């Protein structure tokens, strides 16, 4: 439990720390089933021992296709504890496409809650249901470092090129640091709705579970705004992360739901400023425009809208710089490209040539800093907020 904020542990070590400090806080809610950190840590450890005894070891590439459920997050924590590299799969994807993802990721195993609706291939299919039943063993787990790989996520460039992104423990472990703009703590409650195959899901999962906060879990499948509205109220969601689609739809059909939480973060793409205007005038929740990208593991900057919206200022341990064509920091109003450095930067792509092109070391403020090149055109405003253009 170090006070040096730049000193990060692997995910399982942070979670062990949190589960010891807040053992009687609620970690997970699904429907009306609630699970404390103490019970979650017991289930995580029991499952990790089962996985190790199934010969799964550090660095094994392990895909997960498990519908939203408490067991999904138990598997994530157990796989992190044994050092496996998770490949989360979109359960709403054609089997065809899932096979292409598993192939591109090099998955050796696929853990599934429905072993009938999975693609065949080189990978070996394991039943999440059977493995959970075999929980009764725990010890001799790997000594993980913040730079060990934790997951593989798929993304695309601006012109459609598909990419396989290797994410380090540190990229999600940083979400255990409270975000000053949000004021979050263990008292908060998050809503898990973004699909696990999307980096944005990390915002919900790990900001909750690595801080002692509560994660209430949306029902599997496509968004049910009626149920989500009831869930936000009945489970007292206080930190609400939304895609541009979910945000816009809520503004259109139930803007007052957006003011049940304390903070609402909209990320993923440009949002019509008029939508922010309506939302901000409808109540007193803090509405943010947020930037994230897969290559920085999770949400990366926040702009509080008070009334092209800026993307604001970086999260803890994140560095953002707009660089011109000559790799010099831009002045206010000068156009350049957004580069991101710090704890969230990915380990690379599966493509080594693509990695060297997009992950570049640049001396900045006295440090030879590794930057991800976003391909996002940007500048600074007068208050030095970053604004994508
Ligand atoms: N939403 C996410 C999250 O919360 C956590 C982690 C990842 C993501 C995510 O979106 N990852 S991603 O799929 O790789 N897309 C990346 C690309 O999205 C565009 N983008 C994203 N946010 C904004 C925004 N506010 N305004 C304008 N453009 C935006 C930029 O072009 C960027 O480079
Ligand atoms: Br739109
Ligand atoms: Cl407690
Ligand atoms: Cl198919
Ligand atoms: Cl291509
Ligand atoms: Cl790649």
């Amino acid at each position: 439990h170090s006070a040096y904020v730049y000193q990060l542990k692997a995910v399982p070590d942070i979670f062990d720390e949190i589960s010891q400090r807040f053992p009687d806080r609620v970690a997970l809610i699904f429907d009306q089933r609630k699970i404390t950190y103490r019970e979650l840590a017991e289930q995580c450890s029991a499952l990790a021992a089962v996985l190790q005894n199934n010969c799964l070891i550090k660095g094994d590439i392990v895909a997960i296709k498990i519908e939203r459920s408490p067991e999904l997050y138990i598997f994530m924590l157990a796989l992190m504890k044994i050092g496996a590299v998770m490949v989360p799969v979109n359960s709403n994807s054609p089997e065809r496409y899932i096979g292409e993802v598993l192939s591109a990721a090099g998955a050796r195993y696929l853990i599934s809650d429905d072993v009938t609706s999975v693609p065949g291939g080189a990978w070996h299919v394991l039943s999440s249901r059977t493995l959970i039943q075999n929980c009764t063993r725990s010890g001799n787990y790997p000594v993980l470092s913040a730079d060990d790989p934790a997951l593989i996520l798929m993304t695309s460039g601006s012109t459609g090129k598909p990419k396989s992104v290797l994410i380090a423990h540190r990229g999600i472990a940083r979400l255990g640091l409270p975000v000053p703009a949000l004021g979050n703590s263990e008292r908060d409650c998050y809503l898990q709705i973004a699909d696990i195959s999307f980096a944005a899901s990390a915002n919900e999962i790990w900001m909750a579970l690595l801080t002692g906060a509560c994660l209430t879990i949306a029902p599997p499948g496509l968004p049910d705004l009626m149920a989500l509205a009831r869930q936000i109220e009945s489970d007292n969601v206080t930190m609400l992360f939304l895609s541009g689609g979910l945000f816009r739809l809520f503004v259109e059909v139930s803007v007052e739901t957006l003011h049940i939480p304390d903070c609402v973060v909209v990320s993923g793409d440009f949002v019509n400023p008029r939508l922010f205007s309506v939302a901000v005038q409808a109540g007193k929740a803090k509405i943010f425009n947020g930037l994230g990208c897969t290559e920085n593991s999770a949400i990366s900057s926040l702009y509080h809208i008070q009334s092209p919206v800026p993307v604001g200022t970086p999260l803890p341990l994140v560095e953002m710089v707009v660089f011109n064509e000559r790799l010099q920091p831009c002045t206010c109003g000068e156009y350049g490209e957004l580069f991101i450095a710090g704890a969230g930067v990915a380990l690379g792509y599966s493509d080594p040539q693509l990695t060297a092109e997009r992950f570049i070391t640049i001396p900045y403020q006295g440090t030879d800093m590794l930057f991800y090149r976003t391909d996002d055109r940007a500048t600074y405003d007068q208050d030095r907020n970053i604004v994508l253009v």
